């Protein structure tokens, strides 16, 4: 069967402590619509109860120790999460855990440290003389004590920070110490983009490397994870991420599928990451997200023949995870760049019914976003589900592309003899509607095909040669399959 990933959270999921129970209760539904793997949000204790998990405090607290005034994380307790994972697994759905390793937040106390300021546009340049600051670098885990791991963190396990408690000023501070320097290789944006926020972990320190590997193995075994999603990958030493993945694979004996979030709209820099990690993990196709967004915002003016230009999926199809929107690009967020609603079904048709890439459905698109703007994403589950059924049951076999018009483009799938009644013909348009003659295979000659989306009510008959004339409404999508 075709695999399909689901990101199971949005930025505004409520802080009610019931997200793991929600996942548990949705397992049958997700397995029925064709989801084969779920990516869950960071499951460890953040700097406060309401943090989404991207300001992690203790990676070994999955919601069972009293720290930061709460036992549970925003999402629920550890046993609720283990029950949700058991429910997905008994329905043959895999679970990928979010991995947040670039920084630590919420230290228990400050320490005195010698530091220098660096230029924010070129972090290789020191712009001050050294002086003393008070940084939030002492991590002692008072509610956990030594359970699972007796490692304690100090200033010398980090490369820098962004706050001095002494003078109350925010700058990019590089710490002075034995062999201290920003890590390499990382993105060369801003000269060296090792530093992002909070306390930056030093992946040049050998005890840090060894402890983080040990934690990885622990995490995968404690939750029976099947894979990982790597946060902020362009800010972490590449050869460490390559080796960390390999050590978890070695120790568990599992495939451990892994996809890294390398956020940059540039195929060439994404290819460099693949090469530097030996092709041992996939990346999200950031350039394809931007092309889909562009088409959605030009009111019919985009040249649809160019949708695949500059994307990772056209170059390295087996190492790309395709997506429409996520918690970074939804309304009101940092990297806001939402695909407009009218084009969203066309974009899901594009990523779910084509043969290359591993596609991700976003929770925020299925169920709606609960942010406070006036342009939240509405619940589109009734428009997306017919497209998921087309992926599950009909998108198999040889593909033929028709990227030959500036508005109306399409593709077909001939079907596979081992998947009964498989085969489809898809058309999308960013402008007025119309028709296109396309080939679906001579083995489907004489059949009645119909639009599974319901956008068009008239069926189409495949001629004796295996060709059919398919239609599509203005600014819409049609997917024809065997009636
Ligand atoms: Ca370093
Ligand atoms: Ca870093
Ligand atoms: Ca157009
Ligand atoms: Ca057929
Ligand atoms: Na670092």
């Amino acid at each position: 069967v075709n695999g399909t990933l689901m990101q199971y959270f949005e930025w505004y999921t409520p802080n009610d402590g019931q997200h793991w129970k929600r996942l548990q209760n949705d397992a049958e539904h997700l397995s029925d619509i064709g989801i084969t793997a779920v990516w869950i949000p960071p499951a460890y204790k953040g700097l406060s109860q309401s943090d989404n998990g991207y300001g992690p405090y203790d990676l070994y607290d999955l919601g069972e120790f009293q720290q930061k005034g709460t036992v549970r994380t925003k999402y629920g307790t550890k046993s609720e999460l283990q029950d949700a994972i058991g429910s997905l697994h008994s329905r043959n759905v895999q679970v990928y855990g979010d991995v947040v390793l670039n920084h630590k937040a919420g230290a228990d106390a400050t320490e005195d440290v010698t530091a220098v300021e660096v230029n924010p546009a070129n972090r290789n340049q020191e712009t001050s003389e050294e002086y003393q600051i008070k940084a939030w670098t002492d991590f002692r885990f008072p509610g956990r004590g030594n359970t699972y791991s007796d490692f304690k963190w100090h200033w010398y396990h980090f490369d820098g920070a962004d706050w001095d408690e002494s003078r109350k000023i925010s700058r990019i501070f590089k710490f002075r110490g034995e062999g201290k320097a920003w890590d390499w290789e990382v993105s060369s944006e801003n000269g060296n983009y090792d530093y992002l926020m909070y306390a930056d972990v030093d992946y040049d320190h050998p005890d840090v490397v060894a402890e983080t590997k040990k934690w990885g193995i622990w995490y995968a075994n404690e939750l029976s994870l099947d894979g990982f999603r790597i946060d902020a990958a362009k800010h972490i030493k590449f050869s460490f991420l390559r080796d960390w993945v390999q050590a978890v694979r070695q120790a568990t004996g599992k495939e451990m599928f892994t996809v890294a979030e390398y956020w940059q709209n540039n195929a060439g820099k994404l290819e460099n990451y693949l090469n530097k990690t030996s092709f041992n993990q996939s990346v999200f196709d950031v350039p394809l997200h931007f092309n889909l967004q562009a088409a959605s915002s030009q009111g019919g003016g985009y040249d649809m023949r160019k949708l695949l230009n500059g994307t990772v999926v056209s170059k390295h199809p087996l190492k790309s995870v395709t997506f429409v929107d996520n918690h970074d690009t939804q309304p009101g967020q940092s990297l806001e760049s939402t695909v407009q609603t009218w084009f969203k079904p066309l974009a899901y048709a594009f990523i779910l019914t084509r043969e290359s890439g591993y596609p991700q459905v976003f929770y925020g698109d299925m169920y709606g976003t609960k942010g406070d703007s006036q342009r939240e994403i509405p619940a589109l589950k009734h428009k997306i589900e017919p497209i998921l059924k087309a992926r599950k049951q009909y998108a198999y076999g040889a593909q033929h592309d028709y990227f030959d018009h500036h508005d109306i483009v399409g593709w077909t799938r001939e079907g596979d003899s081992s998947v009964a009644n498989s085969g489809l013909a898809a058309l999308i348009t960013d402008g007025p509607g119309g028709a296109k003659r396309m080939y679906v295979g001579r083995q489907n000659a004489g059949e009645t095909w119909h639009d599974i989306t319901g956008n068009r009510s008239e069926p189409v008959v495949i001629n004796s040669e295996g060709w059919g004339e398919f239609h599509v409404n203005g600014g819409s999508v049609s997917i024809y399959v065997q009636r």
